[PDB]
């Protein structure tokens, strides 16, 4: 079944490339400076104002900067959820699961996958925006006022550690599939076929990492250990959103917009 | 990194685990499953049978049981510390990192090893001479009842893997040698030791559970559930501290929980 796992790896890679707008391979070329197309840099309040007049960043509807950026992260996350939902359908076996378990697996997986894939857009100095056309500095995000500064920095701290593994897109395509097919999500009705699919994906990821990183000792194990850190930081993440809700009375969104963002 | 060396490391760790921990999973399972006259535990299921139990096993009620667990936890810390010293390379690490690895490792290991003493109905106590029912523990008053039950929820799931003692010996070693503990000074020599231990665990699980697909991955995923439950534990212990001044902690546990 060696050729079967490679077929599964290639299938997921092809789908991952079609599902997501900015791949890791492309994002790294932008971040490192390796075919022109130099991104607009947002490093302070003035260059943010000019950036939405030039890039027209899809986040301009509160007048306060820190809130507008925070809500920007929400808008992009809602888009990522739909992209991840579309990608999940290409995982062999997923659409044949009970419909409620599909919803459940997506509901509890999307946060871990967004964190994971956000690392692809990050280095220690900042993050790509607008499909790589802009670059927002870490220092500017970290220095946002009151809770917002400390809301952004944990994402960078995770990404820097996760990126030391040096996964590429063909590695990440299987890893993301493994996260989705987690048989311990609360409320699953039929755990057995989810775990059976995840076992196939784990075999595929194990073989992929040996062939693509033959010199990287116990990388498979190290990546599974990261699925630990993910459960933890997603939990911290949610407890940070709750504090913003109870503290900040300037989060006035139209009730309909609030409904779009409810998750 | 080569097979005979990985098998040699597995045998070393199992041999040392048997020397360090007096009540193995193999012994606990023989006691739990029964059909043996000689190894039958006295069963504590209510207040009256607890009273008779201290006359037989020589083992406020909720406090006395909590205090019972602390005493055994301190002994467990001692046993785990002794085992850690046998892990090749551990004592050669920077002394501050040895402390750090134990500080954050003992709790995850106690939980792991407590599963060996448990089934869905209760837990062995007093080196297997007693068995305290889950329902009795769960029904202890105020915060103490809900303090015991998460251990059982984990053990039922962990025990579904059907690991034996030779498996757990390497798994416990992998937990201790975690390079992501806060405050470590030299991550690299710890990660090199864990890499050998992970190679050793991977091969051990393939040879000992050849029909158990991706058991390695499933066991590493369990180190997730451990990290979470240790967190819930300390958050419950903190609430007990604010309510109960009629109890103190052993200085060893006290230092372990500081930060
Ligand atoms: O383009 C992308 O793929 C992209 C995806 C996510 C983010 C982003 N989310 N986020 C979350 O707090 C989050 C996560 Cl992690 C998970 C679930 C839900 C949320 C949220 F709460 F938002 F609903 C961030 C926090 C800090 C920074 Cl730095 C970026 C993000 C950004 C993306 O693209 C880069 C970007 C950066 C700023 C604004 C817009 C886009
Ligand atoms: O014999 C053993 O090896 C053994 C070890 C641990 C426990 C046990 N600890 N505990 C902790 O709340 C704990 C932990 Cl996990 C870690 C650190 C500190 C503490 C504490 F809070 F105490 F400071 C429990 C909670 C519920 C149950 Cl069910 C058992 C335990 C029991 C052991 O043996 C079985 C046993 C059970 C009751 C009494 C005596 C012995």
């Amino acid at each position: 079944e060696s050729a079967d796992l490679r077929a599964l790896a290639k299938h997921l890679y092809d789908s991952y490339i079609k599902s997501f707008p900015l791949t890791k391979a492309k994002a790294r070329a932008i971040l490192t400076g390796k075919t022109d197309k130099s991104p607009f840099v947002i490093y302070d309040m003035n260059s943010l104002m000019m950036g939405e007049d030039k890039i027209k960043f899809k986040h301009i509807t509160s007048k306060e900067v820190a809130i507008r950026i925070f809500q920007g992260c929400q808008f992009r996350s809602v888009e990522a959820v739909q992209e991840i939902t579309e990608y999940a359908k290409s995982i062999p076996g997923f659409v044949n699961l009970d419909l409620n378990d599909q919803v459940t697996l997506l509901k509890y997986g999307v946060h871990e996958i967004i964190y994971t894939m956000l690392a692809s857009l990050m280095n220690k100095d900042g993050v790509l925006i607008s499909e790589g056309q802009g670059f927002m500095t870490r220092e500017f995000l970290k220095s946002l006022r009151k809770p917002f500064g400390d809301f952004m920095e944990p994402k960078f701290e995770f990404a820097v550690k996760f990126n030391a593994l040096e996964l590429d897109d063909s590695d990440l395509a299987i890893f993301i599939a493994v996260i989705i097919l987690s048989g311990d999500r609360p409320g699953l009705l039929n755990v057995k076929p989810i775990e059976d699919i995840q076992d196939n994906l784990l075999q595929a990821l194990e073989l992929q990492l040996k062939l693509n990183h033959p010199e990287s000792s116990q990388l498979f194990a190290k990546l599974l250990q990261k699925m630990t850190d993910l459960r933890q930081i997603v939990t911290e993440h949610v407890q940070l959103l709750q504090v913003i809700k109870k503290t900040e009375t300037d989060m006035s969104l139209h009730p309909l917009l609030q409904e779009i963002y409810k998750d």
